């Protein structure tokens, strides 16, 4: 609720005492924070927060400035600049503080951390920050009160089971989190001075050597900092190689694109001395007692072992017979496509390409081809599809569905044949494809029995429910079963969900109202025609 | 009487404050801020469906939404799945916000003092009625009354 | 990761120096 309005100064220390911890694991209230946190900029700002109880969000950062300087003999300085924004956002290259009130309303009399709840920033990777941390934070704990309160006894209220499973569908449904960034490589984030006094050094074209840096060559401090740079070159480095790309936030066709990219820039994440100037830089890593940056330039940012990690480089030509079942339109083109990329798997196995992460790949292939033979299916116009010509395309597409069971089966000689290969490797076994074709083929093939079902109908009918082949009834009750195939058609058409096949059910139950009413009539006329004997037009 | 506990997992205590840190660095080194390494969140109990709802909404909604906006992600078709999440977050906030039902206060042990029903539980149990008498001298004591 | 792991010490007497500016709003370790 509205209470006493706190002041600036019970917060400000607090916060000043709360920060410099767990912004550099000390500092113990740094002067760059009070100078604009005084600020009547930000005192007027956290005035209006505390007072007003409509806003509850505050962001206060400290970015750890990287400010380019253009004097000779370094790069950059490291600078401290606090921030204030009423509004919270991601902070570049700094962690931050937010604060949210649980009362619109704060004073000091009450405890201002207790009506006030604390976050602090991630500036690594923010989204897969907040996520994880959500659902460590939220999951079992809902959990453990939907059990104590007894939210399962009281059935009246069962909308926080529900809640709880949506909290479960986003936790479960999000974790790549905006994955796989492409960061391919950063700056030479290393002490500023040698990388400078380097590059004047050799700038002359006179091999930088050992006494160029004078003193520092030997200096303890420097050639630490030089060690604490390569570090965190590496850091990031590895960083942009333990980017994993997973099936998803995105697609197979995007993760062996991943690979593509991956292992075009590993090509050159082999060594990382290949520009002169990086290699007068191990030249001087060397030379200046960090003679182990030197064999990380060949070793550890060296990362060769990346390559042999990924010595798949097969996926590369398997690119192309996926490309070309990405171009198959025509359902002949879809099947040998199918054979290629089978083919090609036969191929790709000498590499030794995760078989799991390969084959789920294919799995989403398959939700690919179901998406593709859907394409062709809007090409077939399923809407509105022609009977005999619709049977005559699901000749064609069903030929083409035991064929992809053709070459699915043949998947199966492939999983026999990665048996020879786990013979030779051995892997995890859980590498389902099992697509939703069927399930299209299925609603397909039922579908396929209506229209059979009215065709046996319906030229029959042309005959059978005309008298001795009623006129004034059965002449409309032909116009009945035509009319309601139109009326099964306007409603049920190419509805991708199995909705479609429902509403398709009801559609059946009416038309076979009618077509009851049709064998009542028929068996009706039967019956008054019978009794006379049993040739020919009698029986 | 303030006290203390501690928990590996996450666990809902009713009428004791928590304090959450999860490791924002999943590696744990010593000369790695230890602070800056770790994730701080807190909690009071008063109510948890506006708390959830509350400080999941001014906590992902401005955040994500900025970020989303402003990083170019919103340019790039690499990834729809931020507009899905979108959706889910705007609807957690609004059945996190509808949990505002019932107060779950049903019914409360009944306190009245450990002696008077350790001696009631204790001259019933042999199968006698408990009265005036079973107390003896706790009946006109005025500190225990 | 393990390469190096913090003391019991620091970090217990950072939370005990954490704790009571939180759940007693700048109070002292109880």
């Amino acid at each position: 609720a509205v209470q006493n309005v706190a002041d600036v100064s019970v917060l400000q220390k607090h916060l000043r005492k709360l920060v410099p911890l767990l912004l550099e694991d000390g500092g113990e209230a740094p002067a760059a924070l009070e100078a604009a946190l005084e600020e009547k900029s930000a005192l007027e700002q956290m005035r209006k927060f505390l007072s007003d109880p409509q806003v509850h969000t505050v962001l206060v950062e400290r970015s750890t400035l990287k400010e380019d300087v253009g004097d000779e003999g370094e790069e950059e300085k490291e600078f401290i600049s606090y921030n204030i924004n009423i509004d919270i956002h991601y902070g570049v290259k700094s962690n931050s503080l937010a604060f949210i009130k649980r009362t619109p309303v704060i004073d000091a009399d009450k405890p201002v951390s207790s009506q006030l709840r604390v976050l602090t920033l991630s500036e690594d990777s923010p989204y897969e920050t907040l996520h994880s941390f959500i659902s460590n934070a939220v999951a079992p704990f809902f959990k453990s009160y939907i059990r104590e309160s007894g939210k399962a006894d009281r059935d009246g209220d069962k909308m926080a089971p529900s809640v709880e499973k949506k909290i479960a569908e986003l936790e479960m449904g999000l974790l790549h989190l905006q994955q796989n960034i492409e960061i391919p490589e950063i700056s030479l984030p290393i002490h500023p001075m040698i990388t400078n006094v380097a590059k004047q050094c050799y700038e002359r074209g006179e091999k930088p050597k050992v006494t160029d840096f004078g003193d520092k060559v030997e200096d303890p401090t420097f050639l630490n900092q030089l060690q604490s740079g390569v570090n965190r070159w590496i850091r990031e480095i590895q960083k942009v190689t333990k980017l994993d790309r997973d099936p998803a936030s995105g697609t197979a066709l995007q993760e062996i694109s991943f690979w593509l990219n991956l292992e075009r820039a590993l090509y050159r994440i082999q060594e990382k001395r290949e520009s002169p100037e990086v290699l007068l830089t191990l030249d001087i890593l060397k030379h200046g007692k960090r003679f182990h940056a030197t064999v990380s330039f060949d070793t550890d940012t060296g990362l060769k072992q990346a390559l042999e990690t990924v010595n798949d480089y097969n996926p590369l030509m398997k690119d192309f017979p996926l490309n070309d079942l990405l171009s198959a339109t025509e359902l002949d083109k879809i099947r040998q496509a199918l054979v290629a990329i089978f083919t090609h798997l036969r191929k790709i196995r000498n590499t030794k390409y995760p078989i799991q992460r390969a084959l789920r790949l294919v799995e989403a292939i398959s939700r690919d081809l179901s998406s593709q033979l859907l394409k062709v299916l809007g090409t077939r116009k399923l809407m509105h599809v022609a009977y005999e010509e619709f049977e005559k395309v699901m000749v064609a597409c069903f030929e083409v569905f035991q064929t992809w069971d053709d070459e699915y089966e043949k998947l199966q000689v492939l999983l026999r044949d990665i048996v020879k290969r786990k013979r030779e490797e051995n892997l995890k076994m859980v590498w389902r494809i099992n697509p939703a074709h069927r399930k299209l083929q299925a609603r397909l093939d039922q579908m396929r029995k209506f229209r059979r079902q009215h065709e046996q109908l319906r030229a029959v009918i042309v005959r059978v429910l005309r008298p001795q082949v009623f006129d004034a009834a059965d002449a409309n009750a032909i116009e009945e079963v035509n009319l309601a195939y139109e009326n099964v058609k306007e409603v049920d058409g190419l509805d991708v969900s199995k909705e479609g096949t429902e509403a398709w059910e009801a559609a059946m139950k009416r038309y076979d109202e009618r077509i009851d009413r049709v064998e009542t009539r028929i068996t009706a006329r039967l019956r008054d025609q019978l009794g006379t004997a049993k040739n020919a037009n009698e029986m």
